[PDB]
């Protein structure tokens, strides 16, 4: 078959039932994470090569960074209450990986306040109990699969996706068969 589980994706051995359609997991000390993001917008390319109003669904994850890869996670539950993932992505994984300015929580409250969210707003989010719901989200998700490496995609809580098993000579055509993987899957 063109699609065969091992070469473009994996299978679970345990499925996780009520999982989100499309749920990718990242962090801002990934590296290849940064170019799913400011390079190759996985993201935005496959959300476009799937139907209208689909839900997909991107958490972060503790396992890198200590200390600040746990504010990072708590951080990206306040962008995710205040809906403004589109607006501190970028800044974040920069500010990470790029300048290197990010080595704090209060590094990291500086790029929320630099991008527009109010002072009181971002404080009011962090050390909210919604906030903290959405961090136990992240870790459950995560948990649900024993996550032990980003960046990675899980459809329907079936199938995982095999970029290494993708061609890496042209970045657009990896990009697209990504994304036309993930929307094969999609209609398992
Ligand atoms: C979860 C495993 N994991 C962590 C450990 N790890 C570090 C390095 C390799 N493994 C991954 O990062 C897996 C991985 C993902 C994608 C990927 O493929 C490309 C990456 C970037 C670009 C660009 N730009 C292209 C075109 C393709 C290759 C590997």
């Amino acid at each position: 078959a063109q699609y065969e589980d091992g070469k473009q994706y994996t299978t679970l051995e345990k499925p996780v039932a009520g999982a989100p359609q499309v749920l990718e997991f990242f962090s801002f000390f990934c590296p290849h994470c940064y170019q799913f993001e400011e390079v190759l917008h996985i993201s935005d390319n496959v959300k476009k090569k799937l139907p209208e109003g689909v839900k997909m669904t991107k958490y972060h994850v503790n396992f890198m960074g200590g200390d600040l890869g746990k504010d990072l996670t708590q951080a990206w539950a306040v962008a995710m209450a205040l809906g403004v993932e589109d607006k501190v992505t970028v800044p974040l994984f920069e500010g990470v990986q790029k300048t290197q300015t990010i080595r704090s929580a209060s590094d990291i409250r500086d790029v929320f306040i630099n991008a527009g969210i109010k002072g009181e707003e971002y404080d009011a989010a962090w050390n909210s109990f919604v906030v903290k719901s959405l961090v136990a989200q992240q870790e459950k998700a995560a948990a649900d699969v024993q996550l032990r490496g980003v960046p990675a995609m899980f459809v329907n809580g079936k199938y995982q996706l095999n970029p290494q098993g993708m061609d890496t000579s042209n970045m657009d055509v990896f990009v697209q068969q990504y994304a036309d993987t993930v929307k094969y899957l999609s209609e398992k």
